[PDB]
């Protein structure tokens, strides 16, 4: 069978919890009041979900409301006991209540609201000090959760908001996130297929933290690059060739072959045989003012197909590419 694996940092932080922290079956919902939040727009709807722009008529302040399409009681109690675990957490989306909607008959999830900046107009303007500095703010967030036991799993541009008048950040929909212990098999079928790692592509379950540093890796090549997204699959079997067209067809072998995982038959067809690239093949005159010797090292070294290999958050933010943020 394949060869287990396990995180190479907060491994055993969920075993020391308190039973309460991880089982959020057993959780508990404390409820609002409803008619505190009126409906003020529709953002928009995912497959689990509306997402309304609302007021609280207690404070006159603006929020956002996610009513909760109807999913499993685990699936909503997941998410409702991720947020509160990390709330108040660096660049953690912060849930201030919990209501029944009347109509849906499900939960609403009520937000703090933020203002953020069109993310079209994010891409196009921000600056090399602009990627570096949110970069870093969303290794705080991704830290953060890893260090409270707990896997985003849907690391996308989408999910990460920013208000840019006031160089605020914060990390969005949990609904896809889970508590990490070790030896536990995850379903590979979670976040977008242009951020899946190559652990979940060859249907390795034994996954952890370090699937985030790959999506997080995805956004930075896209960002520095002016290529969004940047490997551009057209399904789940395309996407990891895409891959292996830049990472190389043999360390792919050695990746599985580590795992004693076996590819799927359907890649003899599809996959050719590709050298290794260098970073600087991406680097042309319409991106190279984002594009540094440090910005490629770091890329380098999130982008593994060892999910073992990758930089961990906290490793990360020790990075040169850093070097030049200013810290509060
Ligand atoms: C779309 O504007 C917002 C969204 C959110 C959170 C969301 S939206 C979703 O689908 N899952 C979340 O946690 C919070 C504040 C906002 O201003």
């Amino acid at each position: 069978g394949p060869v287990p694996s396990r995180a190479r940092v907060y491994t055993d932080v969920n075993t020391h919890r308190p039973r309460e922290y991880w089982d959020y079956e057993s959780h508990v919902v404390e409820w609002g009041n409803q008619d505190d939040y009126q409906l003020v727009r529709k953002l928009g709807r995912g497959k689990y979900s509306e997402v309304f722009e609302a007021i609280n008529i207690t404070n006159n302040e603006k929020v956002v409301v996610k009513i909760l399409k109807p999913v499993k009681k685990k699936k909503i109690k997941r998410e409702i006991k991720i947020l509160e675990n990390l709330r108040g957490g660096p660049n953690i989306i912060t849930l201030a209540d919990i209501v029944k909607d009347p109509v849906s008959r499900t939960p609403a999830l009520v937000f703090e609201h933020v203002n953020n900046t069109d993310f079209k107009q994010l891409y196009q303007t921000l600056t090399d000090y602009d990627i570096r500095f949110y970069m870093y703010e969303i290794l705080k967030a991704l830290d953060y959760c890893h260090s409270m036991g707990i896997m985003h799993r849907d690391v996308k541009p989408h999910n990460v908001m920013i208000d840019h008048e006031h160089r605020k950040l914060r990390l969005i929909d949990w609904g896809l996130a889970e508590f990490y212990h070790p030896g536990q098999e995850y379903n590979v079928r979670v976040a977008s297929r242009y951020f899946k790692g190559p652990e979940l592509l060859v249907d390795y379950q034994m996954y952890d933290y370090s699937l985030d540093m790959w999506s997080l890796g995805c956004m930075l090549a896209s960002m520095i690059f002016r290529k969004e997204p940047f490997f551009h699959g057209h399904d789940n079997y395309d996407q990891l060739v895409r891959i292996a067209k830049v990472l190389g067809t043999e360390d792919l072998y050695d990746y599985i072959d580590k795992y004693n995982i076996e590819l799927d038959p359907r890649f003899n067809d599809i996959l050719g045989r590709h050298s290794r690239k260098r970073w600087e093949r991406f680097v042309h005159s319409e991106n190279q003012h984002l594009v540094s010797p440090e910005a490629l090292d770091f890329l380098d070294k999130l982008l593994r197909y060892d999910h073992q290999s990758r930089l961990t958050a906290r490793e990360a933010m020790e990075h040169p590419y850093f070097y030049t943020v200013v810290k509060d």
